[PDB]
């Protein structure tokens, strides 16, 4: 006779976990994630921002990496997200109990953030990491400024309802350098159509496709960074090969189509 | 020598505040607020539903209303919003902890909620009311359904980003009425051009007129029943003027185009 | 090279997964849970209360037992905890989004509750569940009624700040039955002396054992059966051996000096 | 006939409201308030901590005494309370957002503060505030420390549940000052017996007397400074005539028997 299944814990490929020296893409941002996790560090003169914490598991070594960069916890003023999955959100409750950081987000990303990743539209509770509130609410378009740096929210719904692109122009041998975060476009698993959880779920990913593609973007990034085809473990050309925004956004829709017509198949 | 000010409570037109007898829409719904706020009950077989409670002091009003319509606080299942304003949300915390009742809301409805309305986009502190805890978060399109009565989300952001529109189909003299619960489409003092708090407000605004306009609407109600030409002082013909929804989303639009003239101008 | 570690999941003994009938404890108090976990059902004629849900796995179990019981979700009143524990309070968010439940505590268990059981106290981030909030905060002797049986909670910090000991009156063959549910005076690998996230441990535990001894207690459970020397799979007899309040209590102060003994030699 | 009452302010005597210059206490410890509420600055060379902010309209001039104190708001990194209601948590949201302050506070504290002071036990809703988010909660002896500057809780439940004596050790002329911010331990308006909201307020009350009269007090501040003899715009001998914590506790278990014997009367 039968006991109910054990709990499962979100695993997932070692590269995602393996830890990386922080790696410049201009002169006050960087890569402090892992090679499979992009979490990038912005350091002003007027405290630090971190956009993205990856597992739940990678507090201390972003800390590290930070220390490493001259960012003590004092330092590190805000915290921003592409969208509050485990693997992306994962460490932000622990970054905020260890340093001065406060988190802006929108309310779609707040929400599902302050309940840990649990009740979430496709995943259930299978993808849960420890809640965390944000401590401002963000509206689409809204720009947070930190020590000169600005960055604009461009809301991209799909991936998770709160999905959100940071923008924000850096500057790399004199040049401004329009950098673009954009969060991820893929649908694992998802039911797309006639989805009761989320019935508009199909017009909001074609709309935002179209917000990705209009990003001002000299430099695209993205939660995995292979979806823009970086390789972080490249080093001088880690970045050789990244897609533009247009080509991200081309290339995610083609596959949300393909999806569609299996779905419709299956 | 000058002391601070005082904190200033809100203050309403005494009409706002003047109890009123319960008035039936259809043969599941009625008016059970105050002649110049709504608070809709719609009773099932499987319980009952309140959209809107209005003022935070007509908590006890509310429930007297129920009890006169056979529902006790046990049989209140489901609280919906329009939005989460101190004069259309304010008994919903105090509702929760004497009935049975559970809220369902968009996530910045949940928000706004949950801080009891401080820090409004444009009120600031100046008009907040009891914080309370959203049960469920609805999606755009999403349905819910009570007793078989299909109560479907429609967000129409603007008056606060979680404004919705909430519709469903009653009876009356043995056919179908689809009643729609339109939001407010006023911006009262608002910045509406380059808010840096709404960069969006404008455009979402538009949006909402036309949502509005294309509502299953048999009979609009709203949150302020003068906005669609309710009386509901006057009985048998309360709701012989209504607005269409068509109309009521034309006269706003006006109103609102109206109002980014001025504002130009000023 | 080395990527870190992967989430560990909380496993646990397979007969604290192993569904079991209901067992009657009382003419209207039913052991619904596990063969290892305490999950209580008591059932008025004016809606059910669940004393804790065991781990988080168990919301359909539980609630296929309330069923076989005759408590279909709108029946579901009242979720109450021992405390706020994964394996105890695990199934409560997903037990309040699928029944008319509001969940009653203390501050400290819903503080706890709230955050998922993420930054305990002792375990960390290490024994994680869904966050929920609740509905009703609770001070020390306040008491709960539903459907006329009174609960009263006597508060008993130690294992966790908000552990709570639950007494209410049942009746058997006629006569009143005393039930103290009594939560766990356990410290598994606490560190005791000196803590410097509960300074006055010892001081609560020894005080929590004094409540334990003086509850009113005919009948003795615990959240985990073993602690009171029940046997949930020994059918007629399976309270046979149970403790009462007073041996619970005196054994569980052994086991604490003991423990407080071997952490001054280690 | 007859509308229902307007909300009413919550409206204080204006020396409440009087804004007052920084009054020096020891070496870093400032009263920052008005002339009738405290709330106390204690800067280090790692940042500044704010004791209570008094009434929720005070955020500015409190910002104004920081900054002429050389305090700006990144250099605000911690809030604490004496307890959670408006006339002294009053303006932490607004604090927050303004700030990098983090709150640390008990569960009581939060929970109540989260919430708005709404729901009071003894108050209900007449006395609220914007609500707030604890970021770190602190349990019964527990220190935090900031800049070298080490803070201890100590509870003194009675006046809030969560009511808390901070206490820490300054200097003056050279010597060390143990100051002590002991809560109030009033009871105002409250029905002290057999209260269902509060059954053991009474013994509560008790061991906060014992609690205040044995802490370490070389100087003793209250959140309303008469309650210790404290006169603010008394300039140099603004703490001449100030009570010892012996004597407050004296004072306020005297006051309490007293209402005690009236209430029995009445
Ligand atoms: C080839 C490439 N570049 N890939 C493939 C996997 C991810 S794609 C998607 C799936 C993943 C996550 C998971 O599977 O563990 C779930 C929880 O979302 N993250 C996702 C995201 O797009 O953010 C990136
Ligand atoms: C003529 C008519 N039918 N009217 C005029 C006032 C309201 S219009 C607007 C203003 C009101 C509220 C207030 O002024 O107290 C603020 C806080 O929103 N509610 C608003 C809403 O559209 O919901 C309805
Ligand atoms: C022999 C007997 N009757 N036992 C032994 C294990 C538990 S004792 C303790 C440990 C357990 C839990 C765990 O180890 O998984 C942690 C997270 O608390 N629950 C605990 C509690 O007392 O509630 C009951
Ligand atoms: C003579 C003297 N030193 N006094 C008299 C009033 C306050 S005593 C009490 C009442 C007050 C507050 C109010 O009445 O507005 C309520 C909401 O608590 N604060 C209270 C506290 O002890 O904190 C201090
Ligand atoms: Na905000
Ligand atoms: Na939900
Ligand atoms: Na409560
Ligand atoms: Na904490
Ligand atoms: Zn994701
Ligand atoms: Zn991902
Ligand atoms: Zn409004
Ligand atoms: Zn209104
Ligand atoms: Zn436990
Ligand atoms: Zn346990
Ligand atoms: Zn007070
Ligand atoms: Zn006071």
């Amino acid at each position: 006779e039968v006991p109910l299944p054990q709990l499962r814990a979100y695993t997932v490929d070692a590269s995602w976990l393996q830890p990386m020296a922080p790696l410049q893409i201009a002169d006050h941002t960087w890569q402090i994630g892992t090679e499979d996790l992009t979490a990038l560090l912005v350091q002003t003169p007027d405290g630090a921002v971190l956009l993205d914490g990856g597992m739940p598991q990678m507090a201390s070594h972003l800390l590290d990496n930070m220390k490493a960069r001259g960012v003590t916890p004092r330092d590190l003023r805000l915290i921003l997200l592409s969208h509050a999955h485990a693997d992306h959100a994962g460490p932000v409750a622990e970054l905020k109990r260890r340093t001065g950081a406060k988190v802006a987000a929108n309310a779609e990303s707040a929400v599902l953030l302050a309940r840990g990743g649990s009740d979430d539209l496709h995943f259930g509770d299978g993808i849960t990491y420890p809640p965390a509130n944000a401590d401002r609410i963000v509206m689409d378009g809204e720009v947070i400024t930190v020590g000169g740096i600005v960055f604009t929210a461009h809301f991209m719904a799909g991936h998770t309802p709160g999905s959100t692109a940071w923008t924000w122009t850096d500057t790399r041998n004199g040049k401004p350098v329009r950098i673009a975060y954009a969060d991820s476009l893929s649908a694992p698993g998802y039911q797309l159509q006639g989805n009761p959880r989320y019935p508009h779920l199909i017009e909001d990913y074609r709309r935002s496709f179209a917000t990705v593609r209009a990003l001002p973007c000299d430099v695209l990034l993205t939660p995995h960074p292979g979806a823009s085809n970086w390789d972080y473990a490249a080093g001088a050309r880690a970045g050789a090969k990244a897609l533009t925004c247009k080509a991200y956004a081309d290339a995610a829709e083609q596959k949300f189509d393909g999806q569609l017509a299996k779905e419709t198949a299956g």
